[PDB]
């Protein structure tokens, strides 16, 4: 009933990098425009546009989805909503789109996500008294915990994502050598994937204006060919003294956008749209904040169950790489080796980038396209989510 | 299949008023706590929490749903996500919940919303160059357009909600006397509803700490008994010189939170939960930004059609009052009189308050409760949405 | 006699966010400047330059308030102006600056003044040093103290708050809690009594405050409290050091206020029939260790007295700014004086009246001069402690 | 002859966000202060008080930079300090203040300095006056000019920028674009020539800058450019008024820098064998209409010369701060002097060298004194225009 007929993503840029000049609302518009243009489905046919965004305080404020779809030239009739389940917002957007199609409402929906961590603004508290006294803090929304709630600090901590990654490394006994090794592979597969043209179909270039002339960013600037196991081992822990998680075996902060077009099976048939995949089942689940990294475990088991499938039926697995330590802990639960041919075949977030709000849709796009070329029947896309959550979506190729 | 077994809301406070000292995440936690406590449904039974929020830049940052549920004592397994479709986010949250139950994922979901416009922080842009020069702006997130996109400015304007209200008053020729008359009714019906105890069931008191001692806020502080038709006419236009929209015939800025508990029919039967109503159909639609006030029209039409009903089958209608002018324009299309006994029976946003993010769930709460007491079969909850959108939900009493 | 004080005025002192919080510093100072000249009978065009003290010039008091204020007050464009800043003692430095110019034989008419609007002090935000930064920033409240701290500074001397330096002194001189509060109770009583008996009617000039549509006239310091009791004072908890002694009650508050004094050359005074209020005898500035800035008046007063060829015993009126009961008493310890001395802050001190930083210096000088005239005292001393370790003192001879 | 200038030093002048943007003002000024005393052979404990000029004390230069800088520089705790602010002329005002104290027979050793780091000037934010406000706020960049504008001010005189008042002057005196660019070109050539020939080696003291892990030594003003041409200068577009004449090229930039001069009493100099560089003859300050603040030097130079009992023609060396080619030339008109005058800014002016506000006053006095000594001139003049309508001048006699 819910079919994925098109998937697109802008390349992923480094923080303050290649796409730091492009504002989120404009960035997402590029994705939305490109999705529809190559699909051959008039914009006017889209019923509603769901988009994921982790921080809607800056140029992405007041419902990016609606702002972006308008900017992209869609007719005024197309609706939009911005969903926010942090790291997993991108996937939640697709889930939301699918559920609508299943409910027999619209026939054409878009599931997307965007996040410009470079341009994330500062948030400043409002005074509560007349002529205050005392310094104030300007919170950088690019980062994490802010406007902290004392009651929150008391119930669970406010440990950084990086810290929870260490908590996992401890719990599962994931050594530094293994973390860096996992990281090296992410880079190697990504570099190889680009080099061999596997990203050419799903990636749509983004024009950047540098002063007077335009530049065309058309490749993720994250992957490095010179990544070596020696250099990776030279980096210092960054979240815990005498720790194990370093800047090299964890994802960076990035800018990016992704969008997938979903239509009802009947609609696809009536317009000759060739399916890329079909949404089989979705699941969401919560885990303790201190170890939000394993969120994919219970989410994937619930999803597989709902799709009446076994992990072993999966032929391609997209597990978002928030931290090597976290990803490996998840792999432990699944009894899988980082060398598994099905796992992040073209690289993961450690090398490609983790533009929060957009990653969910980003990884589903990479999954679907790869599923098609190697004709895999079942694929999984799942991510860990900040403050203790997980989301997973099971897709069936066609 | 998707049943509404409980609905609650905190009273609505004026800007910088009775609830200005309560932070959004905490406010929403009160609603979430109350919802389950009265239901007799253990927290661990909830599958996911959807919550709407128009501005997630302050104490409501990084997914308030998840933050709120944890603060409210829910176990770590309960998931949560924050939806944002501006003014209509509250309703989008319920729709989201319903579609999940229909998809047969979980059996217990919460659809809610929160908005503390009193504590909305300031947003400051990030520097793009080394040692800048020139003044910067601190955008007040309590208001409207910010970090404006030039392209947006060119395609459609960045007129304020209040201005779009005028555009409608002009388009439909809705006089000032008519608008103020409409506003007077909102107050009278609200004052009456409270006075007669119709809000007693749906409202849960919120404790506010004033220094050392606690005070219990237990009534909306918006409605005023001394509201007169003369006073209303003495106000000056606020959005357009020689205009018609005044601070008196338009909604204010407020703080508030609301939550509705939906459960699958099979679950309700297994646990003896008595249904308040059933979710029949949902519809979302877009309209030109310059007259977003009309959003309810195409959305209500789509929803009714999807529920296979006619406007005349409706026995109670909750049309959020963003502006007298806008509501009346909507009434024009429906060929309904502001005196219709089915319309906002206990008052509307002009007198009660419009805590953005929470309004959707807020009016749904008021609808369901009134539907039950007057044994109405079909009810409609619909609202206009910023930058040109509209959402509507048809519900069947039980 | 070369530099003569011929007029002294001050606006009432308001509480933080209080009665004058609505008035901006530049405008407030203008009121003082305008009033000083109006009642003097000396045309504004006669003034040579205007010195003014201001501890924080980041907000509405930016870019030399002196000049802004004077123009606002209707002075002709020819009158010059400069804003001096020696923190807590800026107000007095302003007067000293004026006197020294008159002695140098430059102009014949100068104004020494000060202003401080602690209520409207803005926030200061650092500038980015890199392209697309990352990390939280801080908005420093200029109403307070240490900000944009320099590591090197932190290393050499601390960055202990004024309140803490008060404690350091209470400890060093063993100034008990009962003593401190007793001293504070007196400040209030003398102040309440002085107002009550009209001793402030001459030196104070009412300030019009606009509340919405109508104007209100602020004409009395809102700091002094008749209900101040030794019981209440003792019930307050230390504010700067756990198990300490300095409370919010035995320390000065944060206030808004402005004051200005008109000085002229003696030959000018004689040529225009201006009756002298007093004559500036000697000035002295001195530094002391930051951690106990409170004693600053000590070395400064000895230097000033010596320069005026006088002994402490020749003083018939002493205005010692009350930054903290503990700090004042420590100074009194050095001078071997009792807080009961009839010469000491006869009409109350900052603890009860207020300490609008930049204006305090000129504020106490104004109160000294006026009281010197009514009780016909020959020698008066005005001295204050200054933040980060300094002290200033000015000796004046009545006429 | 009671006030003698025995030593003069200045740090090089950096561009906005340039070579010294990493150094904080308080630290920058400490360099000047340390350097001044180290080469004078006068123990720090001998210094009585330290005056410093600073146009914006809202950032790292808050709460009396003089006292912070002197402590940072290692001076003993007893040395006092105060920050004076007369905007563009604060640097000079600091020396004047030092001199006047020596004349009054207070201390024997004083320091007059100035500092300004326009690169790190913070942002200033207003304080809310109501509980839960609504409406956007503004973050004023203290690097610039008018801010927290007073409506009343706007109504009496405008709030025209310095650059604008430079145009008003250009118009009033009919100073053509070609003339302005020519003046600007000479400022660069004389500056480049001066450095190249080593005339700045004596007065300039290197500033160590930390660049990550290693130190770099900034030792030359980074403003002057050898490649400055009359053709390039003419290519620039007006920056303050459409179809105007003032360009970024014929105006001074925004810069960072610090300077300090050591003044001592004549009897002290004699008793310790200090060789005088110059003698402070007379000082004068004056106000002019804000819209044409550029001419401030005229009435101030007149009053100063008159107080020194000299005639303009007796001046053998003239340092007129170059705020704007247009402003400087208008002043030159009043004096009936040609920009070719061999006495005028011999080693270059602000347009090429830089205008680090608060420090420029002391900076130009330093360059004047040193040049006076090498070419054995007897009388020199240092004068500047001051924001919002003022001017200051100081007459010095070589020795």
């Amino acid at each position: 009933e819910a079919w994925i007929v098109e998937a697109v993503r802008t390349p992923i840029g480094k923080h303050g990098g290649a796409l730091a000049s492009v504002r989120p609302d404009d960035l997402l518009a590029h994705a939305l425009s490109v999705l529809v243009d190559r699909s051959g489905v008039p914009k006017e046919e889209v019923e509603d546009v769901y988009a994921g965004c982790a921080n809607q305080a800056g140029e992405d404020n007041r419902n990016v989805a609606r702002m972006a779809l308008l900017l992209a030239g869609f007719p005024v009739e197309v609706a939009g909503c911005t969903v926010n389940r942090l790291c997993g917002s991108g996937l939640e957007a697709v889930a939301q789109a699918a559920r609508a199609i299943w409910a027999g409402e619209g026939k054409v929906y878009i599931g997307s996500g965007v996040e410009s961590m470079s341009r994330a603004p500062y948030a400043v508290p409002k005074p509560e008294r007349g002529f205050p006294t005392g310094n104030l803090v300007m919170y950088d929304t690019t980062l994490g915990w802010r406007f902290v709630n004392p009651k929150m600090q008391a119930l669970y901590g406010t440990e950084s994502m990086g810290e929870t990654a260490e908590n996992l490394a401890e719990m599962y006994g994931i050594r530094r050598e293994e973390q860096d090794r996992f990281a090296l592979l992410s880079h190697q597969k990504a570099v190889r994937a680009w080099e061999e043209g596997r990203f050419q179909d799903e990636v749509v270039p983004v024009p950047v204006k540098r002063g007077k002339e335009e530049i065309l960013v058309e490749q993720d600037e994250g992957p490095r060919r010179d990544t070596s196991l020696e250099k990776l081992a030279a980096l210092r822990p960054v979240f815990r003294e005498g720790g194990t998680v370093t800047a090299g075996n964890s994802s960076p902060l990035n800018d990016g956008a992704a969008a997938v077009l979903l239509v009802s099976d009947d609609y696809a048939k009536a317009h000759g749209l060739r399916p890329l995949a079909r949404v089989r089942a979705i699941a969401v689940a919560g885990v303790p904040p201190r170890i939000m990294g394993i969120g994919p475990v219970p989410a994937t088991r619930k999803a597989l169950e709902r799709a009446g499938l076994s992990f072993s039926d999966l032929g391609l697995i997209e597990l978002n790489e928030a931290f090597a330590a976290q990803a490996l802990a998840v792999l432990r639960e699944w009894s899988l080796s980082m060398e598994d041919q099905r796992l992040n075949p073209n690289g993961g977030a450690i090398a490609l980038g983790h533009p929060l709000g957009a990653s969910g849709a980003r990884i589903l796009t990479t999954l679907v396209h790869e599923m098609r070329r190697r004709k895999v029947q079942f694929g999984l896309a799942t991510m860990c989510i900040g403050v203790g959550q997980g989301i997973a979506v099971v897709v069936e190729g066609m």
